């Protein structure tokens, strides 16, 4: 969840909002260790319903977000249905466990492909196209991270646009994403330098994958 | 209907066979001035009935249509019903109306291309991956017709192939079609030559389209 102020501001002067809870732990092994345990259920819990409880005046905000990246476990399903039940107005959405699983109204897959399968195990990454027909697939289809916009990129995002256009329940999705995390570094004069991932002395690090 | 023995070699031989009541008003305008009419009932129904009796017990009869462009009228509901009523063992298709009518188990648009929408008003020929996805559609998609081998013919069929394979719901289509419809004539010398429309003194006509 961000700052009070932001949604006061996407109110005012008009962006659709997803209230995301602060919920990741894509570092677990398996990624649903912690969200599939019973005995994390509370912490995760009050990481959900005080956002809603905190959020859901406002017209900005239209669609929940159970977090990002955690898998899919039991307490996803729980915190699905508690803010379906607290909150009928807003769609609930989460991409872990393969961005359709029951804890998610929208397909909501990260970097799929318009036309390309990519059929990992037990997470596949289908089309975006074939996926919206799986036989007894009914949800809307929008990307809660696509076209990954490091560096020199943005190359095929026509394509995404196209199909966008012509599907029906393709419903767009998010870029990856606003701003580059930089952060700012001097030298022995006082000029200012954008500094990434490893600047700081800091290890292990995953360097300039922060841009 | 075919010759009865097809059927029996079909059977032997292992072919899918789509059985077809002998029911097609191309001509009408619109295509189903006789298709709606009640007082055309009677005469549509034994083209259906009297095939399903005769043809029922063939176990390579797999699907039973309706016949072919003849518009959707509500004689091709009250049909569609009486063969689910008196034969649960198969579904029934029908293309006219836009071929995904409620007289149809399977959306079977006749020459639908892979990409490319072709949204003819009232009846469509969308994409058959578009298709497959329109809000509330959950059918299987068969084209009827598809690929016209028309003489130098049969560019894009891997395109259909590439679909089909990717698609579960996408299972396939019947090419229009199997043979030359030409007819041996003789001029003076007696020489054997391959006849079209229009070599016969027959007018009005359509030329090479019967091949
Ligand atoms: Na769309
Ligand atoms: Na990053
Ligand atoms: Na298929
Ligand atoms: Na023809």
């Amino acid at each position: 969840p961000n700052h009070p102020l932001w949604y006061t501001l996407c109110d005012r002067y008009g962006l659709y909002v997803v209230d995301e809870a602060n919920i990741e732990t894509h570092g677990m092994v398996p990624m649903n260790r912690l969200t599939d345990d019973p005995r994390w259920l509370p912490a995760m819990s009050e990481r959900v319903t005080r956002m809603v409880q905190r959020d859901r005046n406002h017209p900005s905000v239209i669609i929940w977000s159970l977090g990002n990246e955690s898998g899919h476990g039991a307490n996803h399903d729980a915190l699905y249905r508690w803010i379906k039940s607290v909150d009928p107005s807003r769609p609930v959405q989460y991409e872990g466990g393969g961005a359709d699983t029951t804890a998610t109204d929208i397909i909501c897959p990260m970097y799929a492909r318009v036309d390309e399968d990519q059929p990992f195990p037990a997470v596949p990454k289908w089309s975006i196209k074939k996926w919206l027909s799986l036989p007894g697939e009914t949800r809307p289809l929008i990307l809660c991270e696509y076209a990954h916009a490091m560096g020199n990129s943005l190359g095929g995002f026509a394509k995404y646009w196209q199909a966008f256009r012509q599907y029906p329940r393709l419903q767009g999705g998010f870029v990856w994403d606003w701003v580059d995390q930089s952060l700012i570094k001097y030298d022995e004069n006082g000029n200012p330098w954008s500094a990434y991932g490893g600047d700081f002395g800091d290890t292990p690090n995953d360097r300039q994958f922060c841009m």
